[PDB]
């Protein structure tokens, strides 16, 4: 029992028939969860001390599924660029044309590559004029550059955060019988038991920072949490600073699929040319968050068959329970004491509704039922026995002016004799 609450007085209400007693509640408690593996348990306290009985709720697991939100594709690229150099005043190498370039305009040089809906974009650095450089003017050269990007895995990878985690709360119930059962809460969920129904008053489980995650899923393969939200703008250096609509375009490096600027650096030497990048691998970054994982205190697990993405807490888990009850009866007490009796007197009148009053001294080391028949088994007597001796007394109906009885009286089930006897009197 992690956590234990003892059952209050206030829902609680007990009636002693003797020997044992039975107790009903009647209200509603709340406790904290137990955590994980753990029991939350309910003590139940009757009128005597060794008198207890419990209600145990063993955590099974805290299971977070996730709602998955904005979304983009991304695979690994390289960049290829062409080169092509004209002296100052030669093609379109003119006055300002070289500086004055545009991204997205492709020159005349590269008049042969033909047509492409592949992501590319177009430069134009000055190199040195004059004979130095191969060139009868001295002013700036224009090496005319045509880059694009290719895709260099023939595979893609889709990228997702959670809008919303949808916690589902498997429990095991152990009533005070002993019978145990196995149910499911969300946060909205109310549950109806043996003894009542059950509901959670308050769930605050949840990924703490959600918007300080994200994931990547691998198609069939798996997925990986990164140590990141999403980025729903591509921002140069992280993850998705190219991304598509599609596995396809991803595959494809088709001109549709967004990137960041300035990702190409360009080092123009001349009629020589080196163009790089420095990508984030987006297939190391998922090799690194293979899939299971531990981040706070949830280790993050795939979908057993169909797949999506679930958290499961290792530890405390931050929900009330809402414990309703139903009037609800629970026993049991102690063993009945054997008890010691005599017989004081009988008083009273005969055939009348007032009756006989018999009264016996019963002696007994707990609190305990007194039976006795009489030998012609037609008159019976009930009395309390106690932890100690006291003077008990009931109404008995006799029909004969001289009484003589002999019972056998037995609080533990041994008959024991005892002879009552009176003389009654009329009433008329």
């Amino acid at each position: 029992c992690s956590e234990l609450i003892q059952a209050s007085s206030r829902i609680t209400t007990c009636s002693t028939e003797g020997v044992n007693t039975k107790c009903r509640l009647s209200g509603t408690a709340l406790i904290r969860a137990g955590s994980v593996g753990a029991e939350a348990c309910l003590m139940l306290k009757g009128v005597k001390e060794d008198q207890t009985k419990f209600l145990k709720i063993k955590t099974v697991s805290s299971e977070l599924s996730c709602r998955e939100g904005q979304s983009y594709w991304t695979g690994s690229f390289s960049p290829k660029c062409l080169s092509s150099r004209r002296c100052h005043l030669v093609g379109e190498c003119h006055v300002n044309r070289c500086l004055s370039w545009r991204d997205n305009e492709t020159s005349a040089e590269f008049s042969f590559v033909g047509e492409s809906t592949t992501m590319r974009e177009n430069k134009c650095f000055e190199q040195c004029g004059g004979w130095g450089c191969g060139c009868f003017n001295v002013n700036p050269s224009c090496l005319f550059v045509h880059t694009y990007l290719q895709s260099v895995r023939k595979e893609a990878l889709r990228v997702f955060n959670c809008i919303d985690w949808v916690h589902k709360l498997t429990l095991e119930i152990t009533d005070f019988d002993g019978s145990v059962s196995t149910i499911d809460l969300g946060a909205s969920s109310s549950r109806f038991t043996n003894w009542g129904s059950v509901s959670l008053s308050l769930d605050a489980e949840g990924i703490s920072g959600s918007n300080s995650f994200s994931f990547i899923e691998s198609p069939g393969k798996g997925y990986a949490i990164v140590d990141e939200p999403f980025s729903e703008i591509p921002r140069q250096g992280f993850l998705g600073e190219i991304r598509c609509n599609s596995e396809s375009s991803v595959l494809s490096a088709h001109e549709s699929c967004l990137r960041a600027p300035n990702l190409i650096s360009y080092k123009p030497m001349i009629d020589q040319l080196e163009c790089t990048t420095n990508l984030i691998d987006p297939f190391v970054v998922f090799e690194r968050g293979s899939l299971p994982q531990t981040r706070n205190d949830k280790t993050f697990a795939a979908s057993k068959g169909n797949r999506g993405v679930q958290a499961f807490s290792k530890g405390s888990v931050q929900a009330d329970l809402t414990l309703m009850f139903d009037n609800f009866e629970v026993d049991f007490v102690g063993a009945a004491v054997s008890c010691d009796a005599a017989f004081l007197n009988l008083t009273g009148c005969y055939s009348c509704n007032a009756g006989a009053r018999v009264c016996l001294s019963i002696t007994s080391t707990g609190t305990g039922s007194l039976s006795a028949h009489n030998k012609d088994g037609s008159l019976h007597i009930v009395l309390p026995s106690e932890n100690g001796t006291k003077d008990q007394c009931q109404i008995l109906h006799f029909t004969v002016p001289e009484v003589e009885e002999e019972f056998m009286y037995s609080c533990d089930g041994d008959e024991r004799p005892l002879l009552v006897k009176g003389t009654l009197i009329a009433i008329d």
